[PDB]
Order: C-alpha cells, then structure tokens, then sequence
C-alpha cells in the first residue's frame, strides 16, 4: 500500500531496529520470501555461476543474519490462483515490452514463472546449495530445513501463511515462538499482524556489497503496542466487548479495502497526500455506532461494514467538492471529524437521558396522581416509589431533587445507601384540590449527494445509471471477501477473480453489499497452462516451443484470458510433450532437508566455476515433507498463556517497562529526512520516586538500558548537576565514591541533557520529564573465558549515558546467552573426538582433534598443519609501501591535502573547482584506512601465483597439551575481537559456519570499523563463492568484509602457546 510503511514508520516511530552487529534476539523461525531474490541476483548477461554464486551468498546472508534455532523455511511462488493471473499477465507483458522498447533499441526476467526451463534448474541448484549447507555448516545442522518451491502452486507469501497457521493450530505449538519472516513487501507487516503471534519481527531492507547493506527488524511487538495505544482511547465508548486483538482484526480488514494485491485500489484515496490520518480517523469513529467487530475471523460483517462506508463516502464526496488535495486540507478534515463525532456522541447521550427521564415522568405519573387523592389528616399511609438503578439516581440528583421539588416528594434514602426512592412530602401541609392541579399542572410540565457528483461519478463509469454497476459492485465486495479469506484462512478459490480494470466509487461500493458470497475452491492451473495465460508471444520462447490473447501492443488494460477457451485450444497439442515436460507440467510437494552424521554419500554439482562435488563428507538427506493436520481448528488470536508486554522473552521490545503516559499531536517526527507533517503517538515518560543508595544499589551491577530495547548494562557512575557518583572495584564488592564534578564534566552534563531530551522527542516522539540524573553504562557484549575456566560477562569500552529515567532495574525474562556459567572438566569442556583451534607453534590456527587426556588439565590431540610453505609475503610488503609513500604531519594531514592546499592557493580560484576536486570520496570513520587501489591489485596477482606453488599438509599425534594451547572459536567471539588487525596482516577464517570454508588464509586489505564493531575486509588465498572484487579494486571474487570474531590473525600472533 502506497505510503504505509513510511505512514505508520512516522506515526509510531520506535518500531524498526537497525541490524548492525550488536546483539539481536534469538528467533525460532525464519521464512524467506524468495521471489524478489531471484529477481534481483539475475539483474545488475551474466553466468549461472555468477548467478547462483549471489543467490546462495543472499539466502545463507539471511540465514546468518537471524541464526534460526528450530526452523527455516523457503518459498518460492507456485502457480498463483485466477485472482491474481490478469496482474501476473500485466506485469509479464510490461517486461517483454520495455526490454524490446528500452534496451534493444534505445535475460529473459520473464523465464521467472513457474514451469520454465530456468526454474527446473533452479530447484536442482537451490537442492545442491542447501546440501553443502547443511554438510558443512553446523550452523544449518539443527535447524529443519524446509524448502517450497515452485513445484507447490502458491505465492510465497500465502505457502508461508499456511504454514504459520498450521503450526500455531496444533495442541503443543510454542507459545511464545519467535517468528521471523523475510520480504521487501510491506504487506508482511500486516500479515505478520493478522497472526497474532507476539514474538514476531520482519527482516527487511533499507528505503531512504552485501556486507555493508543495512537490514532492519521490524518489531510486531512494539507495534502492536502502539496499535493498543492508538485505539484504547475507545474502550468506553464502544457498544460492545472491547478487545484489543479484535479491534486490531478490524484494523487489517480497513488495511486490506485500502490496498490489497488482488483488486485495484479505490480510486482517489489520495494517500501520497495524507488521508492517512483521516482514513483510520474514519475507522476510529465508525467503531463507535456499531453493534460488534466487522471481522470475524476473516468473514467480513457487510452490514458493520457499511457503517463505515458511509464515512468513506463522504470522504469521497467532501473531497470532489475541494480544489487541489494536500496535507493542509487533510490536516483539517481530521479535525472535523473528530468533533463531528465527539458531537454525535454527545447527543446520543442527550438523547439516552431523555429517554430515561420519559419512563421515569411515565411511571410516576399514575402513583403520583393517586397519591394526591387523599386529602392529609393527622407517612407509612402512602407507597412509596423504589428507584432501582442507584449508580444512575447518583449521577443525577440535582434533576431528581429538583423534580422532587417540583412534584411535591422527597428523595429518600436509607442509611446504607442501599435503597433510593420518592416519597410524598407529607411534612409540608380546605380545598386543596389545588394541590392535585399543581400536581397535575408540574407532571404536565415534565412531559415535555451533490447532483454534479452523481454527473462526475456517471463520467467516469462511461470513461472506463443501471445495474450492470451492481455487477461490478458485487465483484469488488466479494474480493474484499476473497481477500480477507485468503489471509485469515487460505484460498478460498482458484477460479474466483475481479473483471474490471478499476474500482467503483467509493460511494458506490454500498450497490454490492445486497449479495450473498460464497466460493468455491476449485484447483489451480496445471504450469504449462498458467504459463500460457500469463506471457507475451514476445517471450514465447519459454514456453514448450510447439504452442488473439496475445497482443503487441497495450493501468495495464490487457485482456483476461478465456480460460474454457484455453485448455481446450491447447489440449491437441497436449499429448505431444516430452518425459520432461510432462515432468515440468505437474506438481511437487515441500522438501525437507536434515543433518545426519551416519550418511557419507557423494552429490554431484549442477554447477561449473568454484563449485564442486559434495564428498566424503556429505551428509544431507531429502524428503517429502507432510504436515499433520486432523480434527484440528485454526487458533485465531494469542494463544493460552502466551507472554506480552513486560513478561516477554528477552530482546524483544516493550513500552510496558516504564509508566508512562500517551497522547497523538503534531511532533514534527524526524524518522527519515524530513519532519512528519503528521501527528506521532508521543510518549510521556514519568520519574519514578534515595539518590545516593540508589547509586549504592546498583554501581558497578547490573542495571537494563536502551528502554524500548531493554539489554543489559553495568552501571558505572551517576552524573548530577552538582555531584557524581562513582563505582571502584574494592575486589570483591564495588563502592560508590561522591564528589563535585570536574569542570568538563559539568560542561558534558548540561550539553548532554539537552541533547538527550531532544533528541528522544525528534527521533522517537519521547517527551522526556526534564533530566534528573544520567546512568553512565556499558553493555554486555558476551561472554569470556577467565584463566579458571568459568565464563562471566563481558562489556562494550564504549560509554553510553541514558537519561536515569528511563533505567530499568530488573527483566522477568533474561537473555539465556548471557548467563555466567561455573568451570567445566576438560572432558566435557573438550570432549573426545570435538574439534578445536590449536594455538602454538607447531601450527598457530591448525586444526585440532581431542584424542584424549592425559592427566585431568593436559589433553593429547591430534593436529593438521594445512601448509608446510611459509606465509606470503606481500599485504605485508604494501602495507609498509603505503605508509612510506604517504607521509602524515601534525599541524604544528596527508601530503595529499598539502598538494590540495597547495593546488587552491596557486589556482586563487572558486567554488565548484572544489566541489570538483571533492569526487573521490575518502569518507570513513576514524581508525578504518586502506591498501592503495595499487597495492590491493599487486597483493591480488601475488597471491594468485603464490597459491599455486606446490603444497602439502602434514598431521602429528601430540600429548602432554595444557588447556590454554587449544580453543573452542565457537565460543570466544570476544576473545578473538580482542586482536589487533593491520593493513598486510595474514589472516585465517576459524569459524565452523558462515560463509567461507573453515581454515581459509587471506590477506587484511582494509579494516573499518562502525564505531565499536570492527569489520576486517579480507582478501582471501582462494576465491570464494561469496565474496566481491570490492567494486572492480580486484578481478576475482577474492573479496570480503568480515567480523574480527570469525578471524585469526597469524601475523601478529596474539594467542600463541
Ligand atoms: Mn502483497
């Protein structure tokens, strides 16, 4: 839908984290949305190697990305239901046409359909790729890998839905399972929505090398949060049982009639220009007169559904009658509405007390008039009136004295309180027939479109006054029932499809809501058909060269396809095909791919380039994979005893951990480059309330910081104004230290609140109190192994300060990765047969086998030394060549600049001759530099030559080894972040995953490093299938940029014996 992630991105702005290295949640599923993949590796003709060298480099980026625990699930688009065939034959045509019109002139992308040639050896490859995978990276080895291509008729996007609900409907499902889903559409969010799964993040990439490209969480916690937010100013208001899962159910329905793929959309919602705000404003008020849900599990209430229409056609209709739309007038219409509602409710209340106050008279009345009829002498001579609604009587006791006073009664009551009614005011009094006319007289007193719209909307039907219009109508409502049903429950229909290039009038969807729908299920297209109905006969040539609808030339008003026509007109030719194409013209089911250990079989490559057999050492089998369903029913909506808010599992964010206090306004939010002209949800954050055993409580412990993502920091002092409180390690406990602040530390402190208060309200929509403190912190960055063997956590150098507000003390769930753990033996800390990194001389980065102990702290082991030819020689060599060929000077900047400041100066001159000058970009953080471009290739051509030279490798049995020659890169991510990197510098991959084999040497060309992360930018002996030529500086794949955790560096040994 047009602007709906930038819309909701702004409007609720906490709810995406940036991936950059720092810790992500753990997730238990991850589903790929493969279909754009394929699509933008086979674009920038380029080789099949090449190909699938960049395809499998993206799926196994993804899946090292998130590190799924339990399953991993692929898709690609299956043969698509009829709904969606006219946008599939659009899109085709439209690539067929540009390539011919653009290019040639002034790849066949089209070959991506399934029942192509290309297809068939895409699964044939995807299979080989993931069966190394799971061969060779124990990453991939306890994981379900389930694969669903394009043999299975689907999109992606539904098989994945299908899924979901089939897994979450069992008696056993996880109740707080971690889901993460992959794909650039912005419509996942709302699926993602419509699962009501908590724990539920959508990787995605950014919008304004693989390596260096910004991907992004998408939080479905925090924004269902938000969401609650966003409606909970109801709940008082509602007819109904008020329920924030099914008012967010409600929401997605409003979503879908606003956008959807199947149907085309309304026409002007004007949503580049801001309906936004008022089109939800709009389901805002109409959830209001309305007597239940519109969304009951997917089935669309049309009469509840209307009740909104009303509000989106006079949208239509206010807007007709307006010049230009923009932001100014949108602006307005919200405001409008809002006190049109707020108008309208409060005369429906007027309206209720009138009500009552009639029933009331007409039940006083006849005891009244025959309490009158006798004539006082000389109390319990008399009924009384009860009034039973007491929480009403309460809330109205001027009116009911006053008519009390009026009528000639009492009000009364009882001690308790328990019982109000009337009572004659005997205690106040002939012809006194007076008294029953001023009865009388007192309960007498109480007893009291446009027609140039219809023009303009008639000249748009013509364009593109009957009941073929109810037909159109009815098409459109039942796709918003299609739709719905597809989401919510599966496809409801194979065959069913809107057959219309447009959308009525809004205010004209009401002509087909007079319909009973229902669908029948059908079943898809065989490939050859769907391939037939979808393509132009411009790329022909896919399609089983053997075979009007078809033009060259064509808002894509092309054709629907005479489906009865089309089966038949092909059928002939049907008996005619091949083995193959017999094979290409059915279907498959799901794959399931699972590590064992016991399987050594050889699989054979589909590929050519660096690719080769999977030997000795393959250990992947495929199978079918079924499913299990039975008497089972769909769960909608959160499961029993599912965790949200405060109580979910760590690293998932919440707003729950702090008392607050929300409002919608006009924040000028800065989520992307401009400020919002929208209102933001704000947030109003409250100080909790010392200050020195606070400080005392907590120095130097544990305290959670970044809020919206609570992780954990230490604690290392407490700013003020006039004093600071400070943590020493004393040995065992720490102590807090007070003292007066250091001139620069007052100066930080105040140019550091008003730098903080702001931006958390320009950034985030946080309006912070005012700042009473500031927590100094440091993050937990892991683990790390002390010379007792435990492990205990390990912390960021870098400070960060967090206004004291928004510190949390204390999380029910901790992340699990972070827990201390006590010292193990050597047998269990390196068991027998585990494979581990020898550090010492004999081979420094050698693979290491545990053989056995020798006594219960020295083990023996077995080591390959992989090279018995010493070390290149050239990253080296250059490294020193730069640094001798570029000098740096103290002011009192590289030669470089002096040449610069020399070249300006001599030509006196300006501007744009620098501006000019300023095209090569250097442009990086601190301590990151580079090989010159020279260098890069002259370490390149050295390296190519020297991996050539003869070679061998070489084993030892040894014994008598102490613990620390030896260890366990799996587990010291720190550790081995910890070294130095130089320009020149040997390096060797030691990780048993990710995406270079393990014990592969390269050469450091570049370091650079995103503040705290540092990224090694390695030049590798080998090439490798997922690497780069660091944009043309090389001429082979030799390329990458890399995390120091996955790097031994042999140069500057710094772990040895
Ligand atoms: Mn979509």
């Amino acid at each position: 839908i047009p602007k709906f992630f930038h819309f909701i991105s702004e409007r609720w702005p906490q709810i995406s984290q940036l991936i950059d290295g720092s810790q992500i949640p753990e997730f238990d599923n991850l589903y790929l949305d493969m279909n754009s993949i394929l699509h933008n590796c086979t674009h920038g003709r380029l080789s099949e190697e090449e190909v699938y060298s960049k395809i499998f480099s993206y799926i196994d980026h993804l899946f090292h990305t998130i590190k799924p625990k339990q399953t991993f699930y692929m898709a690609i688009d299956g043969v698509a239901p009829r709904a969606k065939m006219n946008q599939q034959r659009a899109r085709r045509f439209r690539t067929a046409m540009d390539a011919e019109k653009a290019l040639q002139k002034a790849f066949d992308s089209n070959a991506i359909t399934p029942g192509t040639e290309f297809m068939a050896k895409l699964t044939e490859n995807l299979k080989y790729f993931i069966h190394d995978k799971i061969t060779n990276d124990t990453r991939w080895q306890n994981v379900k890998v389930i694969f669903s291509g394009h043999e299975v008729p689907g999109e992606g996007q539904h098989k994945i839905m299908d899924y979901i609900r089939a897994i979450r409907a069992q008696e056993d499902y996880n109740p707080n399972t971690r889901h993460c889903i992959y794909g650039l559409d912005a419509d996942l969010i709302i699926l993602g929505l419509s699962t009501h799964d908590h724990h539920f993040c959508l990787l995605r990439e950014e919008v304004t090398t693989l390596e260096t490209q910004n991907f992004f969480l998408l939080h479905l916690s925090i924004l269902r949060e938000y969401l609650a937010l966003e409606f909970e100013e109801i709940t008082d208001s509602v007819q109904f049982e008020y329920d924030f899962e099914r008012v967010l159910d409600d929401f997605i329905f409003v979503l879908f009639t606003i956008g959807n793929d199947f149907l085309p959309n309304l026409p002007d919602l004007h949503l580049k220009k801001g309906a936004f705000p008022v089109l939800l404003q709009t389901f805002k008020e109409a959830l209001q007169h309305m007597d239940g849900y519109i969304n009951e599990q997917g089935k669309i209430n049309l009469a509840r559904f209307s009740i909104w229409l009303k509000y989106l056609s006079d949208f239509e209709y206010l807007n007709f009658e307006k010049k230009d739309i923009d932001v100014e007038w949108f602006n307005q219409q919200l405001e409008n509405i809002s006190l049109e509602g707020e108008r309208k409710r409060t005369r429906m209340g007027k309206k209720l007390l009138m009500k009552q106050q009639k029933k009331l008279i007409g039940a006083v009345k006849p005891w009244l008039l025959k309490t009158v009829q006798r004539k006082v002498t000389s109390d319990a001579d008399f009924e009384i009136f009860p009034l039973e609604d007491k929480e009403l009587v309460r809330a109205n006791l001027d009116f009911l004295k006053e008519f009390a006073f009026d009528l000639g009664l009492i009000l009364a009551h009882s001690k308790s309180k328990d019982l109000y009614y009337f009572k004659l005011d005997l205690d106040s009094i002939x012809x006194x027939x007076x008294x029953x006319x001023x009865x009388x007289x007192x309960x007498x007193x109480x007893x009291x479109y446009s027609e140039r719209f219809v023009e303009w909307k008639d000249q748009y039907y013509k364009d593109k006054d009957t009941d073929s219009l109810k037909e159109m109508t009815e098409n459109y409502v039942g796709g918003l029932q299609w739709v719905l049903y597809y989401y919510y429950r599966g496809c409801p229909s194979w065959s069913w499809y809107y057959r219309y290039h447009y959308a009525p009038r809004i205010s004209d969807v009401i002509k087909g809501i007079d319909q009973n729908i229902e669908f029948h299920k059908g079943q898809p297209f065989k490939p050859f058909q769907q391939l037939m109905a979808v393509l132009p006969e411009r790329s022909k040539n896919l399609i089983p060269v053997v075979y009007d609808f078809y033009p060259n030339e064509v808002v894509v008003k092309i054709s629907f396809v005479d489906q009865k026509r089309l089966v038949e007109a092909m059928a002939p030719y049907d008996a005619k095909l091949s083995p193959d194409e017999k094979k290409r013209n059915s279907f498959g089911t799901d794959l399931i791919f699972i590590f064992n250990p016991q399987v050594d079989t050889v699989y054979k490559t589909p590929l050519a380039g660096l690719f080769n057999d999977i030997e000795h050492n393959h250990c992947i089998e495929r199978e079918f994979i079924p499913e299990s369903m039975e008497n089972v029913k769909f769960l909608f909506g959160l499961p029993k005893g599912a965790k949200l808010g405060a109580s979910s599992l760590a690293g998932f964010p919440s707003l729950k951990t702090l008392p607050l206090t929300a409002e919608l306004a006009y924040n000028s939010s800065v989520v992307f480059n401009f400020p919002s002209k929208q209102q933001s949800m704000v947030l109003h954050i409250q100080d909790l309330y010392s200050l020195s055993d606070l400080a005392k409580r907590h120095m130097g412990k544990i305290v959670y910081s970044r809020w919206p993502f609570l992780r954990e920091s230490k604690l290392l002092s407490l700013i003020t104004e006039e004093t600071v409180y400070e943590g020493v390690k004393s040995g065992k406990l720490t102590k807090v230290i007070e003292r007066k602040p250091q001139d620069f530390e007052r100066k930080e402190f105040r140019e550091l609140k008003m730098t903080l208060k702001s931006n958390y309200q320009r950034t985030k929509a946080i309006l912070l109190d005012d700042i009473s403190a500031l927590a100094k912190v440091v993050p937990v960055n892991g683990l790390v192994r002390n010379s007792d063997g435990s492990y205990s956590k390990s912390f960021n150098e870098t400070i960060e300060y967090y206004p004291l507000q928004l510190i949390v003390e204390d999380v029910k769930n901790k992340d699990e990765r972070y827990i201390e753990k006590e010292p193990l033996p050597i047998n269990k800390e390196f068991p027998k047969g585990s494979k581990v990194v020898f550090l010492g001389d004999y081979a420094y980065g050698g693979e290491a086998t545990v053989d056995g102990y020798n006594s219960e702290t020295r083990l023996k082991l077995t080591v390959k030394k992989g090279s018995l030819r010493a070390e290149p020689n050239i990253g080296k060599v250059r490294a020193k060549l730069d640094s001798q060929a570029l000098r740096f000077y103290p002011t009192q900047x590289x030669x470089x600049x002096x040449x610069x400041x020399x070249x300006x100066x001599x030509x006196k001159t300006v501007a744009d001759w620098l501006s000019e000058a300023r095209k090569p970009f250097v442009v990086v953080s601190l301590e990151s530099d580079s090989l010159t471009k020279a260098s890069m290739a002259a370490v390149e051509s050295e390296i190519i030559k020297y991996v050539s030279l003869p070679d061998s490798s070489e084993q030892k049995k040894l014994a008598k080894v102490p613990r620390e020659a030896i260890l366990n890169a799996e587990s010291s991510y720190v550790l081995l972040r910890s070294q130095r990197f130089h320009l020149g510098d040997r390096v060797m991959y030691i990780q048993d995953s990710g995406k270079v084999p393990l014990h592969s040497k390269g050469t450091v060309v570049g370091y650079t490093s995103i503040g705290k992360n540092v990224s090694i930018q390695v030049l590798f002996d080998n090439e490798i299938i997922a690497g780069n030529n660091f944009g043309g500086r090389l001429q082979t794949r030799r390329g990458l940029g890399l995390d120091s955790s996955f790097l031994l560096n042999l140069s500057d040994r710094q772990l040895v014996y």
